[PDB]
């Protein structure tokens, strides 16, 4: 490759004083050139979740391995491995499915590029440390150097000097950013995308699919998606640079042609002598720590579920996926036709999908989600999907989804994982070197998200209580609980969690008709007690009816050491 060897030049220019080329890489597909050369647990929810110290889903959660091991062998075990190319038959449709996707996306809205003020807007309020690099002009003055770079067709820096990968960040988000920023994935505009709902309707919109006539649904996981990606489907997201103003396609080519398509990644490497890094490209695959990726991979999912309906609906032989001039209309003319009923079939999330075909064939349309490199996880490739007739079994984003009965007649639909999960999250603290304070701060971050998004677990609403009773009312929830982009962290705030659950969901709630406030607790509904337990719950145990009558003394102990600060029983 010639349009690379500026990022390979810079970095053996500093790096200097210990670089080499090393013939002991381990390296076999990812293109070498060469090589130079903590998180402890929160007290206060602890404390308060005895009967979880021993749960061994809990203690494992509660175990970090990042730096020697845990990075040096995992991010590199099942990556250098190449993916077949597609055939020809199949590199057709795609490119037909992205056309008319891309179209359809775009049909009522224009890119556009994204701003400094919109960067560092975002960066503020934390979102998807930084701040010194954010309020210098040097930084502006760097990006637009690799700005000039870029829009020259060549590439300088997109691999203190923190300064070089959080500008490369920015000038993808200055012309990808819009894809997010301006919501194309949203549910109204993308059909199949859930983006900037929330958690909290997650499983409003599967049961909305599972109203729609067909066939089971299925929500098969993509064994490592970002390494399925390939050289064809990165020309195929490309095509949203038509629609762009001619100032925005350059910056927006600049960013595929130099970052997508043709990346320099730095990875360390266990050589038996020091701690080294090694710099490696590739023409394909995704990395994650870029903003877009998110769209990208909503795209080509939306895209390839299309492609899988298409051979399960019998639109796609074999033989058409062999096809080196398969004709264009028969796809065509499925996809004007029946392309966005079709979309709305499904819930789509980067990776995450579930897909609600008109009938169950489906479940045996291998041939092409096969061919296009997107294997399934954990099954062999020609057994066919494993379907739900429920929707509230149906993964997605990490949680399942439940339907209640209020007391008071009225449906909650609400977001459910196994509580070890939720638990063990909760008694981590990310970093070391914490104060009580931030510590008891992030617990009621934590209850709080609870006693929005979990309330109907018994455990976690006892839990809830009893962080927010041992944790002064008017301290803030501080640092986030989740990095999850469903999560709208409406629990951060000091507003009283009643009014802030009344807000989410009734008054807002678009799927709740009626808007009769929920005037106390006790009219906010559980899972059954069956399900409560199915989900993880302790409820029946006699350690847990210990810890729940038992549970004042400890939120007094937890008060004890705080101080003498203004506390509020919430149980
Ligand atoms: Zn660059
Ligand atoms: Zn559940």
């Amino acid at each position: 490759m010639d349009v690379i060897g500026e990022r390979i030049k810079r970095i053996k220019e500093e790096h200097n004083s210990t670089w080499h080329y090393d013939d002991e890489n381990p390296y076999k597909t990812w293109a070498y050139h060469g090589s130079y050369e903590s998180s402890m647990i929160n007290g206060v929810v602890k404390l308060l979740t005895k009967p979880w110290d021993v749960v061994p889903m809990v203690t494992q959660m509660a175990m970090t391995d990042t730096t020697p091991f845990g990075q040096q062998r995992v991010f590199k075990e099942k990556v250098d491995t190449r993916t077949p190319r597609p055939l020809p038959g199949t590199r057709k449709v795609m490119e037909i499915t992205a056309e008319w996707l891309w179209r359809t996306l775009g049909r009522n809205k224009r890119p556009r590029l994204c701003t400094r003020e919109e960067f560092t807007k975002k960066v503020r309020t934390n979102a998807a440390s930084a701040k010194a690099a954010v309020e210098d002009e040097e930084f502006w003055k760097l990006v637009d150097r690799e700005r000039e770079l870029h829009k020259l067709g060549k590439c300088g820096s997109c691999v203190a000097i923190w300064y070089m990968w959080l500008g490369a960040r920015y000038l993808e988000f200055e012309a990808l950013g819009f894809l997010n920023e301006d919501h194309w994935f949203s549910r109204e505009n993308s059909y199949s995308g859930v983006e900037g709902e929330g958690l909290h309707k997650l499983g409003y919109i599967l049961r909305d699919i599972s109203k729609i006539p067909g066939g089971a649904m299925y929500a098969d996981d993509t064994a490592g998606w970002d390494t399925r990606i390939t050289e064809d489907d990165l020309h195929n997201e490309e095509k949203i640079i038509q629609q762009m103003d001619p100032e925005h396609r350059q910056l927006a080519n600049a960013i595929f042609k130099l970052t997508y398509q043709n990346k320099v990644v730095k990875v360390q490497r266990p050589t038996p002598t020091g701690t080294v890094m090694d710099i490696i490209s590739r023409k394909d695959q995704r990395g994650s720590g870029q903003v877009g990726t998110y769209g990208l991979n909503t795209f080509t999912n939306m895209e390839a579920q299309l492609v899988r309906q298409m051979e399960g609906e019998g639109v796609l032989t074999k033989a058409d996926l062999e096809n080196p001039h398969l004709l264009e209309k028969k796809i065509t003319q499925w996809l004007e036709t029946k392309g966005v009923e079709r979309l709305k079939r499904m819930a789509i999330s980067g990776d995450d999908c579930v897909v609600k075909p008109i009938d169950d064939r489906f479940a045996n349309a291998l041939l092409a989600l096969n061919d296009m490199g997107k294997v399934r996880k954990d099954i062999p490739q020609w057994q066919p999907s494993k379907g739900w007739h429920d929707w509230q079994q149906v993964p997605f984003c990490s949680h399942h989804f439940h339907e209640l009965i209020m007391k008071d007649g009225r449906k909650l639909v609400v977001p459910c994982r196994p509580q070890d999960e939720l638990i063990g999250r909760a008694r981590i603290s990310q970093g070391a070197g914490w104060s009580l304070r931030e510590t008891a701060c992030l617990g009621k971050a934590y209850a709080q998200m609870w006693s929005l998004m979990y309330f109907h677990r018994r455990d976690l609403r006892l839990a809830s209580n009893a962080i927010c009773s041992a944790v002064p009312v008017h301290w803030v929830p501080t640092s986030r609980t989740t990095w999850s982009i469903h999560a709208h962290h409406q629990w951060m705030t000091t507003e009283d969690m009643l009014t802030v659950w009344n807000r989410v969901w009734i008054e807002e709630n678009p799927w709740m008709e009626d808007k009769t406030p929920v005037t106390t607790w006790e009219n906010v509904p559980y899972l059954g007690k069956r399900e409560d337990q199915w989900c993880g719950s302790l409820i029946g145990l006699t350690s847990r009816a210990t810890w729940a009558q038992n549970i004042p003394t400890a939120i007094q102990q937890v008060r004890s050491l705080i101080g003498n600060e203004e506390f509020l029983d919430y149980m």
